């Protein structure tokens, strides 16, 4: 349904056609978040900070559409300022919609209905977000990149990226982290969209290593290893996580993967990363082996 | 709904207790059988070696029927041999309608009815061959057992008994087999029914020494370990048995829980290690990692 054009030209043809492409879809997905806004149950609507943001999309619809009709590189390049404004305009939405949310999804009894309207909108949201990035990188000079697009990545290094990032976190807080062992198809290398990889892993990696910390609170400094497994085929890529954290405890299994649920970010981890891997085709699932640990499975499939 | 009487005592007043009501259940579990084949498909009913099995049954109802109301000791005697002929009538069973069905199933096309038949015919016969020869085993002086029911069972120690096991017929097959290693709850003991693990372990073990040597082929004498994690908690008991063979690819996939189906036993490893884990209240599950191997999660609920 949304396409990231690969296409490039010497007399940047393609910047052209990729803008009008964004003019034409920009709108379009937006109206459809705010027809969801429009949907919400009035007292959840009602909340300043969900107004807020519906607020925010309003203004989005109404820029975007008051922008005329791209028709040379001058206005292509003035498209991008607008798309580069609302991008950051935007960049705390998440966090808003859970803030929002927090409180007032207890009043209705619906519970079926939060768990809609926040996978349909931040999934939505990944993808528009994805589209006009993409676009925005067209205009980058950058080797193994086609926009957004990664022509040659590793899964191994952007797993070590995120690694680094999440060790650092979990050796603020505890005065340690687990080490990562990465194993399996190492030196894999596919085209392939870091963007969707660069929020789930981190989320993962920060679960797997609170955990392993929370369990072992008489050993900081010797705790087991997250080991990670990459396998690669031609139908999609699995990243295993499995840690020795302790497992999920089965009286919260069943409500990990609820928008706000926390044993403590604000319970959005799993819910997020879960809709985003069912969004782009794959899929999180988890597998808990209570009093030992978890293995958590990310498929995402080849483009 | 069925009843494993842990009770003992002095004069031998609980033999015949448990008698009296084997006698009074044996010919009810035994006439739901019998409706079962009743109401399979008339062409799959005419196969001859599914009316030999039809048959048995038929006879076990009439055998049990025939049979006078318990009254003292000596005739629960005698009502332990008629039990004992029919478990051994019967131990072929599994085999037979495996190869009764394998053809003549292709007729029909609702290929849901097949698994149901087998799903409910075969749990309830493992049900009834579990009441049956634990009334037996009452007669029994095992220490650590109360008829079958072990008190304190290793869930290490049987796992050994069936690496043994597997490996020996694997060593047969390929001239040598996967090392196991075991890790996770390796000193868990605790009260439970080793007969459902004697079924299910070795068939995952078989499966996994298989495909560890299937993709291995040039190097079967340096073979990756097959791991076992215990994990043992309050509710229940957890044996994930991960292999590097390889994994389950994603046109297999939908097809290996289907009985018959095999890439090569007969096909029955997977549904039927599945149907007698959840009908004692647990599960059987799959992950599997395409290119690299597979992980099985057994889940057996606590007595
Ligand atoms: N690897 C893991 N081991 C144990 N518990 C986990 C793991 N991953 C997630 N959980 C549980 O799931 C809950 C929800 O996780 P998440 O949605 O990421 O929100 P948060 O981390 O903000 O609590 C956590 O609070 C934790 O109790
Ligand atoms: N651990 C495993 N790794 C790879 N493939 C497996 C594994 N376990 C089962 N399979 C696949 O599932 C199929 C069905 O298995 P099963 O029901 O046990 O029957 P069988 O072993 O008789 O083929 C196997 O033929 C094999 O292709
Ligand atoms: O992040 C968001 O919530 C929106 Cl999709 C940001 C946005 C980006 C491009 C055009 C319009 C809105
Ligand atoms: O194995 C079988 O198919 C039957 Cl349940 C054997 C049996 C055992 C006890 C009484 C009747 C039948
Ligand atoms: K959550
Ligand atoms: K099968
Ligand atoms: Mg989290
Ligand atoms: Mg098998």
């Amino acid at each position: 349904t949304m396409m990231l054009y690969s296409g490039r030209s010497q007399d940047g043809s393609h910047l052209l056609k990729s803008g009008r492409y964004l003019q034409q879809e920009l709108p379009v997905r937006i109206a459809h978040r705010i027809k969801g806004f429009r949907s919400l149950p009035f007292i959840i609507g009602c909340n300043p900070t969900i107004l807020h943001v519906h607020e925010l999309y309003i203004r989005a619809f109404q820029k975007l559409t008051d922008f005329p009709p791209i028709k040379d590189q001058a206005d292509e390049a003035q498209y991008c300022q607008l798309v580069r404004q609302l991008l950051d305009d935007h960049k705390d939405v998440v966090t808003l919609l859970a803030e929002g949310l927090r409180e007032s999804r207890k009043h209705i009894e619906d519970e079926k209905l939060v768990r809609y309207f926040l996978d349909k909108t931040l999934t939505s949201r990944l993808g528009i977000r994805m589209l006009a990035t993409h676009h925005l990188a067209l205009h980058e000079d950058k080797p193994d990149f086609v926009g957004i697009i990664c022509t040659r990545l590793s899964p191994k290094k952007i797993i070590e990226k995120w690694v680094d990032f999440a060790r650092r976190l979990c050796e603020h807080k505890y005065g340690n982290a687990p080490r990562v062992r990465i194993n399996g198809h190492v030196a894999a290398r596919f085209p392939f969209i870091p963007m969707p990889l660069d929020y789930i892993l981190p989320e993962l990696l920060k679960n797997a290593m609170r955990a392993t910390m929370e369990s072992h609170l008489d050993t900081p400094y010797n705790v087991p290893d997250v080991v990670i497994t990459i396998a690669n085929n031609d139908v999609d890529l699995i990243i295993r996580i499995s840690d020795r954290g302790g497992g999920i405890a089965h009286k919260d299994l069943d409500r990990v993967m609820d928008y706000h649920f926390t044993t403590a970010g604000f319970g959005f981890g799993l819910p997020t990363s879960r809709a985003y891997a069912e969004y782009l085709g794959g899929s999180l699932q988890l597998q808990s082996l209570q009093g030992i640990g978890t293995d958590v499975y990310l498929r995402l499939r080849h483009i």
